[PDB]
């Protein structure tokens, strides 16, 4: 409780977070990632909780220590996941967040912020174009999508609430070959099963085919299930792709099914007018999960479920049966519209940050984004070598690496096998050197290529020169 | 430029401390600034533009957010299980969001992937356990519907894949003293709130084994299947504890799983006093435990412990070689139904590791004895009436106003008495005093909660003299 003590503590904390991790984790001239066999790290951090606390330096020491052996996720050379970059009005908020520690529950312990999600899901709702709904920030994408998939078997059969799913007959929904997998998780986690759902196949470029969503629509149909739910990508997480939602509306109101888009990683393009087109019929979806933490670098989780209904569905699905003797208005309080209790305060470190870049601070962010993806793409036409997977639609960036070993010979036999073993080779060598963290996964048929991401606010064009040449340098004996 | 992102969050630190940390753990300063709603958005201006704004338009929004904000940690806030600022802990979260990782491999993770695995293994040990699985999860209400689900799975593993129209009917089995997430829990994973068959409580708030054995039959008698008890060992409201050990007893006679929602009496199980209050939690095949709410470790430290070590959470929340160039067990992907996943476990593991398991201990024995002096003192004072005896630090009482004081015979007598913490609740928001809590059950009465660790007596004699000043003309 001794005030000098605590205060003395938090800065000497915070000049260590500063320094070693803020400055020096975005500093392209340290490493990405300081490479330890696990149990070399477990002995190394010295984790064993015990009966006796220890001393002030004691504690600094592990900070330092949790600090320099963590991966450094905002260094301008990590590409590993569709997150990347370090907002420092993004942390601010993030930070007085943890500091005030509240619940997202109502407006008694959290006016501030039940008013400012109320503003920012309005904004949000506009830049989808709906100048009027309801929705909710939710824990991760995830759980948005579980959140669809419930409100639209409750939109459909109320009676599920009580009865239950033995209720009701066998239910139905339709995705795209290129979702998370969030969606197969969500239907098992909702007792439909992974059964439920049918998947829709994507055309070259990893949309969904219009033609063939209807047609699982009408065979689901012919074998007693009921189609109920329709979920579009509008940002893959491997290829970067946009599904037609204007297309998959269309066969969504043939059908009157419930049309949710899967906006997670390319909802945040919705706020740059050069763009938006990529999610162009949108407004039409019932439902559209957004997760702004990906490209504006808000930090997770910053994940948000918007809805067209304005008749408080939200609650009347995930309300209880339990104030009247309060003294202000309880439609301020959310806790009937989640099923949780509890909740973080996930609005502040998005609000802040937007009130320090404004709507065109962020728009730069993803042109200059998008403006790097052509960057990458030109070099790697340019260079013997790199091999690109297919035209990004998005700032995914997918590539193979052929090694001198295997240029020319693409009609060997093994050509395949051996390709796909280039990859994993690059990405161990790259950890354990730390220069740089790249993603890769094979698909389908298609062999180990990386993933390449230009969301990191500051990344710059010697970053996409040093990464080319490093993996040149990497792989010249494969 | 480093040097303005420096100077930037060290400016905006020097806010947080004073206005949050500081005054918020002030005593001479308001517990909440109260403002109607319509009046706080203007005041706010929170409409989203097309410019941005100046460094000194930013710190001024840093400190009207912190101002007009309720202070969690202010040694008069009782409204909630959760109280207090623990500076480690907070250290911790500072870390975390600065590091801004995903508890989801060992590749973007190596620190806190080992990390959780240990605070686990001592939660897992604090159980009784010396082998187990879990995982950390956004919030006790999901503790639970991963425990309910792991149940379906574990019975129903068929479910996973062709729904519940391929099982049989399923029951499970609740106190009336439950959290309401498992209504909640059970409407959201299919199963419907018919499926939640309630058993009654005694006259301490605490499962009838009795009635839940009877259920249990009646429910088999109905063509239902049993297949999941869901014990509370410290509810919301009164501080119960379930019998845990007379519970087990009868899941063991039905063989069915055994979940105990520990999320707020679970750190109990720090203090060798008072641990005895969860006998048999090491008889549970499932532990709900957040040490946020106690222990001051911050939202949403919420575990969920298994005594199962044959993977089951991977099998159940898991996706269906790779080439990865080292042991992929290590990821924790495949437990959870979350992709990306928070960093939950730094805050409590630096706080445990600078109190040490003596100094958490230390802090419990702290709140049980605070919660006696203000049951003492609710006996010694006219005007306060304890709802029962406490078993936890959750002290419900009434206060009777001097109007209502001797006439509890008139037939009116309970009606008028719940009017009245409704408007002691709303004067004491408006002066920004205090913030205690109060539920309808008989009638509406207060519910304090002895959790903030830098408590005193004096804030026990404030409360209870405060109480008596915003009441004496009702
Ligand atoms: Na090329
Ligand atoms: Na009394």
């Amino acid at each position: 409780g001794d005030p000098v003590a605590v205060e003395a503590l938090l800065q000497d904390v915070f000049g260590i977070v500063v320094d070693e991790a803020i400055l020096k984790g975005t500093s392209a001239s340290e490493k990405v990632c300081e490479w330890k066999e696990p149990e070399e790290l477990k002995q190394l951090l010295d984790l064993e909780l015990q009966s006796q606390g220890e001393s002030r330096e004691q504690i600094l020491e592990r900070c330092r220590t949790v600090i320099h052996y963590s991966v450094k996720t905002g260094h301008p050379r990590f590409f590993n996941q569709l997150f990347s970059g370090l907002d420092p009005h993004a942390l601010a908020g993030r930070i007085i967040t943890e500091s005030l520690n509240t619940s997202q529950y109502t407006y008694e312990i959290a006016p501030v912020f039940v008013l400012m999600e109320e503003e920012v899901l309005k904004k949000l709702r506009a830049l989808v174009g709906w100048n009027s709904g309801d929705g909710v920030f939710c824990p991760g994408g995830s759980i948005s999508n579980m959140y669809a998939m419930n409100l639209a078997r409750f939109q459909r059969y109320p009676d599920c609430k009580q009865r239950g799913l033995r209720a009701l007959p066998p239910l139905a929904l339709f995705t795209s070959k290129e979702c998370h997998y969030s969606i197969t998780k969500g239907a098992a986690f909702l007792g439909l099963g992974t059964d439920s759902v049918r998947v829709v196949k994507a055309d070259e470029r990893g949309r969904m085919i219009p033609e063939d969503l209807e047609r699982q629509i009408i065979l689901a149909e012919a074998e007693g299930s009921v189609p109920f739910l329709v979920s579009a990508t509008s940002g893959t997480t491997v290829l970067g792709a946009f599904d037609p939602l204007d297309a998959i509306a269309d066969v969504c109101q043939r059908h009157g099914l419930w049309f949710h888009v899967d906006a997670a990683w390319g909802g945040s393009v919705l706020l740059s007018r050069t763009h938006r087109h990529l999610l162009d019929g949108i407004q039409r979806a019932d439902s559209v999960a957004w997760n702004p933490h990906k490209l504006l670098a808000a930090g997770l989780q910053c994940s948000a479920l918007l809805l067209r209904d304005t008749s408080n569905l939200l609650k009347r699905c995930h309300g209880s049966q339990a104030q009247q003797d309060k003294f202000y208005d309880v439609a301020l309080d959310t806790g009937d519209k989640v099923v949780q209790c509890g909740r973080r305060v996930d609005c502040l470190k998005l609000w802040l940050m937007w009130k320090a870049q404004g709507g065109q601070g962020l728009e730069r962010r993803i042109d200059q984004a998008f403006a790097l993806t052509r960057y990458l793409v030109e070099e790697i036409k340019k260079r013997e070598g790199f091999e690109l997977v297919m035209e990004p639609e998005f700032v995914n960036v997918c590539f193979w690496f052929v090694p001198p070993s295997l240029r020319g010979k693409k009609e060997s036999p093994d050509y395949s096998q051996r390709l796909s073993q280039v990859a994993p080779v690059l990405k161990e060598r790259m950890v354990k050197k730390g220069t740089m963290m790249i993603g890769y996964q094979p698909h389908g048929t298609r062999a180990n290529f990386f993933r390449m991401v230009v969301a990191n606010p500051i990344l710059a064009q010697a970053d996409i020169d040093f990464l080319l040449g490093e993996l040149e340098l990497l792989g010249q004996d494969l």
